[PDB]
């Protein structure tokens, strides 16, 4: 029997009763009367799972089809780590199939690479690329740079004033003061040379710094706030218009990420014997190079691409990112890649391949990497959490694995297009 | 208990044990699909440096029937992505509860705040401006003089009619629009474009493209199909051609937020919002050398909806293309007009990950699951409008947070 | 005098002296050259060094065709050295290409590239498209309204009305399919049309003004914000010109025998291909280039443009070029080269092509003025010559870079 | 020997240095050229007599058959940094000089413009190649150390007095390494000076990495005379900014428009319009018109208008009543000089002398080139003001 709303408020308020005594229908009555907020259903109710169940029932009534959420799962999931960290207004979870592609022979080691995707043939094709690399002695990679960025926009009264601030940041003394404020916000914060650009009285400042094993967006944002506050002391007429003025650039296509790099800049390479190209990849070295020149270079050129000189790097990046608790929206910039191919060896029949990815935004701590299922996929690769002995080594290793797996995916798709 | 290799083969699955099946694989089929995943996980665990790595990677009680031979291979489980709800989104005199699969804290709550501002301001209106998935093969003739001849042939009415007949014959939803061609010496990049009903249409347009190129091969036997995709589509890479010509659904959305609502809900002013939009989304993206990235975080919303609704999440590269504009509005010039224009939303409600039941639950929330029989492509066009509208909600909230500081 | 100078001017200016007219301070003065002299004297007193104008020439130049047409506030002319590179063997013909430049070695290097092409059987070119553009921005009250205008222009009926207004302005005004693009309540409309032998910026601007007035009849709430909303795009870098084309889209090609690559170009075919891939494709890609997949197309375009009375500011878009190179022939030692230039903005009538010195350089190439029997043939031929000469320039410079 | 022989004697012998005199050498080359043209009378109105060919031969042009007169107009005074400039503009486009002159008048009545040079450094961007990507990565890291950069900086700076190497920018593409050398070049544009420093620098780098192959001294990473995002973001040559405030009264009477109309056209044309067109660095009306006209008049490399005209034009409301028009133009890659190339010729030096920037500034190296870059940016702003007013007024 559904009790009145006045009586239900007294039971929940009591210390030795709680929501346990109230029913499903009674809690739904309190939320609709604005006594209890729907987004705090986890804290008020005895368990996290029951809070999600109540929000699903509230949502179902609003929908045109009441049984819409029937096959959206929610039970037996660890909501404790998601609440107040990863998601709000939670109505369940979305299971994404995870396949394995390996072994990927990279830097004299072997990796079993997890790939969360619903695209048919993606895992198996990437697996074929790994097999070709394995029979060809393996791949080698190098991290060329490491530093997450934030690109605020500030505004001085005049262009003459903004020019003065740019010159001030360029002196050794001015940069030293701003570096002191930036680095004071975190243990891993080490500010590199600034990258500034004027647009009239506007000034776009590109802060860059390592962030341990974190992706580092929040850490670099906090350091940027303290740095601009210190700059405000020397220039009180400056106005911080936005902590992100799209000069970072985060989650949008931008030539600045392609040229300067953002996060981890990485390069991989391998040599596939002529026999391996024929038997595994069902093509030739000559055919692979001709498709790479006219698709990945000339084709992308005709399309007006900036940073998209590859076949499907975004497929591999997105799959690994979802599996390993990364920010999947950062696939925009993280998938930037140029794939090159040429002839090699004594008879000029072997296929040299390289992929260069200047802006892989990645981390093994914080965000979705705090969740246990996501940590399982990181644990496969041996990069879960922060490396204490060498800060940033786990995040750098994951970036190398992404670049190497992208190269495996490039080998297989380009071989499929060449053979027809 | 473990039997020899000879005794295990004569019996062979249900009779044998889990330990015996592992011995058969290493020596150099399964009853249920769930059991097949379990055997793959045990073999994988021995190869890893930490054998208990897959402990918290779930796999049991998941419907693998629709995944095997369709969506994923070498399957070792599934990855649960938390789904949240942001709504109601008042769009075209309707109300939508938008599912958002993400692990970024505050994304769903912030998008929900943007929805609240739109709802208190009378709502949003959107229009689909274009619709047509593309494929951009590269072919090659002996000379540039020959590739020019093929370009001119495709430009004639009768030449285009022959290629359109071959293309449209592959599917009942296939309707070939005007071709866009581009020469690079003896190379010729042909951009086929066509509606695909409610499907995203990559497989449908690829099939029509192969038949179209085969027909072109009859008139020009010296032509060589180098690649069915020559990166002129362009699929899953940044490209100005998608920005200018469009790819999939081109969409526009708009709303007017009362000055009262900008102050109380968004904690800012209309003047501050316009100033940040001009200097971040236009001038800022311009200084960064952006093509199509004239927005705050469209990619966050696109990606979250895409994962929840069984889309190709890798297509967020081009689908996130967006320009966000803001100006003063109303009789006192204090209200905030906002528009978002997304020329290349690549989306669908049939095929791929939308065949799975959990993904279909999120599509069913929006009322766009499956193929619309009475009006082909209506559900896919509706989902594209919902994405553009939710992106606009996300733009309002994030831009308000940046302006306020 | 002071008062007497005004009375004589009422009747003429020939009776008054140079110092008298300056005391007071085009149509007032009798001759055109005399008007330039008085303007130079007034300017000299304003300069910190009045002797600056000493070596800027002005006498004995035909100012009749420049006044009220090509330049204002004229104080003389700037002599640009003109050299000749050729013969350029193009489409079974031979061309002597004039090149106005002050860059040392440019003409001689381009001349070497021509020599390589000529010993290898010659080049062949094709015009792929033709149509100058104008890209206005209009504005409707809402995005729902701008979408209504876009759909209306896309129908056969709505396009027919706008095409009729556009085509009524000029003989050569023939409107091709429109290319529109929405940005909220804004609508950017790309009008395109051939323009005979003229570059066609004034002709397409007149057709666009009439087209937007006719569009306002059907949509009275529409506001023409600007006749150019940078969607053309004219004289700025833009991916739309690269993809859709602007003016003449052209391609050239040639096979250079292996012997010619060694003796004339002092390099090999293999060396040339490796530099082309890693400089013009990969190098330009790393630099974030849109349409700049070449060595120095801009050098050749600019030089020919100044010599032949073109708008040299249009080298921004006209120099768009992708240069490709691969192995060729039975032994795979011959060098196949092609250049593709999708947006050569060019003309042989109007503007600086009305001046006699500029017409001399056009007459060398056989493309001066309008082709009567085949309208647009002279402008198309000049675009083919530009693309062919660019290819000559690519061959020589790329060979110099490969050899080190 | 050559002086005694007639014009007709040398021409019939065939069917540079031997002629001795310059003008007669151009005359003989015109006659040989005439017999190859379908219309030999084409050269009639192409002038050549009475021109100083002494500075052109072996410096600026080859196979010379005359000169091309380009009309030069004057737009001014341009009130810039408490000074006044009469800006020469070589063009054949009707109304360009007069429109630019109107923009100068609007700036003059509004108190004048102010400019600042933000950066200075011509670049060359060679491509080198190591055997593997691991090797090219090693060279990148070596150049990034303080000791490695010091050795390369020593070889670069030894080639010239003005050669002072700045921080290198490198980019890997597999086994390729693209290295962007940058340095001031006094008052010269500096393409020749930076190329010589780059050659000696790569030779020193080869001592430490002998398997390195210099594929090309320019690998299109400079980037010279092609559109490139690297020039827009990092700058090339002179990076400059200008600004001015135009009173509401001046916008109405001189420019025939309003401040509100000018800002709306600038937002929707120069920002949103250029954005829709897929532009990188083309956020302006016609900076290229002004850059090209000044460049041809002042002996610059006109082909460098590709990168030099990169410009973003911004406009907003200003003043107490918010009715005045603030304008700014930012041009990050003005490639320019007042010594070398076409600036060696006397007519071109006349136009440089009008602006007071001809030749090399002895007391302050690079001051004349910097001043001319400020004048270009300021004149571009005048051109932006006038054309934008014409479009706004319809
Ligand atoms: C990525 C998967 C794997 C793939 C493959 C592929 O790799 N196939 C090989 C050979 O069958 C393979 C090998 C082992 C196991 C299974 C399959 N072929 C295609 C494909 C389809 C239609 C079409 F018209 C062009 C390519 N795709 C989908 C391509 C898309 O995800 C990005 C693509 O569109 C990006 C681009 O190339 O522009
Ligand atoms: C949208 C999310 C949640 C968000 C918000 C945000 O929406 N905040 C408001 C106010 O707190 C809010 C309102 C209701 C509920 C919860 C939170 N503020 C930031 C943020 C952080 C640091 C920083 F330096 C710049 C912005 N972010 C991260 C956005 C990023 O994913 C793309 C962003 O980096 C793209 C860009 O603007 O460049
Ligand atoms: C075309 C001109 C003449 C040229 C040549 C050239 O053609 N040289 C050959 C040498 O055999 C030649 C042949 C016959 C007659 C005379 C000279 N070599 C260079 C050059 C200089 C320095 C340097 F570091 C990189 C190239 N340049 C300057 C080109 C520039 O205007 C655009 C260039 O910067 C575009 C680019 O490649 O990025
Ligand atoms: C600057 C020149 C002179 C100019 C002017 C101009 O300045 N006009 C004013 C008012 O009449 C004026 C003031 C004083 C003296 C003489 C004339 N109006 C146009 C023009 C023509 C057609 C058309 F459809 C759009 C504008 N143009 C041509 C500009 C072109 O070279 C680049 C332009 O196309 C770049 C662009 O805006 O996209």
């Amino acid at each position: 029997e559904p009790r009145p709303n006045e009586e239900c408020l007294q039971i929940l308020g009591n210390a030795e009763k709680g929501a346990k005594f109230l029913s499903d229908a009674e809690i739904i009555q309190l939320v609709n009367a604005k006594h209890i907020p729907a987004y705090k259903l986890e804290t008020l109710i005895e368990t996290h799972e029951r809070g999600v169940s109540i929000r699903r029932q509230l949502l179902s009534k609003k929908l045109s089809e009441p049984s819409s959420l029937q096959y959206l799962p929610y039970r037996d999931y660890n909501y404790s780590l998601v609440m107040g960290a990863c998601c709000e207004n939670v109505i369940g979870y979305m299971p994404i199939p995870v396949g394995v592609a390996g072994p990927l022979c990279l830097d004299e080691k072997e990796f079993q690479v997890p790939m969360a995707t619903t695209e048919g043939c993606l895992v198996a094709s990437t697996n074929r690329g790994c097999r070709a690399i394995g029979l060809g002695g393996g791949a080698s990679s190098r991290v060329l740079a490491d530093g997450m960025t934030r690109g605020p926009v500030v505004r001085l009264p005049r262009a003459c004033d903004s020019a003065e601030v740019k010159a001030w940041l360029e002196t050794s003394e001015g940069f030293a003061v701003i570096k002191e404020a930036f680095d004071s916000t975190s243990r891993f914060a080490r500010l590199q040379k600034l990258h500034t650009s004027i647009a009239g009285r506007n000034l776009y400042i590109r802060f860059q710094s390592r962030s341990g094993d974190a992706m580092g967006m929040n850490m670099i944002s906090k350091g940027t706030e303290k740095a601009l506050s210190k700059l405000h002391e020397y220039f009180p007429e400056m106005q911080i218009l936005a902590v992100s003025g799209n000069y970072c650039t985060d989650k949008k296509p931008a030539a600045i990420n392609w040229i300067e790099g953002r996060g981890k800049s990485v390069v991989c390479e391998a040599v596939i014997p002529a026999k391996v190209v024929r038997e595994v990849l069902k093509t030739t070295t000559e055919a692979m190079i001709e498709v790479n020149i006219n698709k990945n270079l000339v084709g992308s050129a005709m399309a007006g691409s900036i940073g998209g000189y590859n076949a499907h790097a975004a497929n591999i990046v997105t799959a690994i990112y979802i599996a390993c608790g990364q920010d999947a929206a950062q696939n925009v910039g993280s998938s930037n890649c140029i794939t090159l191919m040429e002839a090699s060896g004594p008879t000029n029949e072997d296929l040299y391949i390289s992929c260069t990815m200047p802006s892989i935004e990645i981390g093994t701590v914080g965000g979705g990497t705090n969740l246990l299922p996501q940590q399982a996929c990181l644990q496969m690769l041996g990069v879960q959490g922060a490396c204490k002995d060498n800060p940033g080594e786990n995040a750098r290793q994951l970036a190398r694995i992404v670049c190497g797996t992208v190269m495996a995916g490039e080998l297989s798709l380009m071989a499929a297009l060449a053979a027809g």
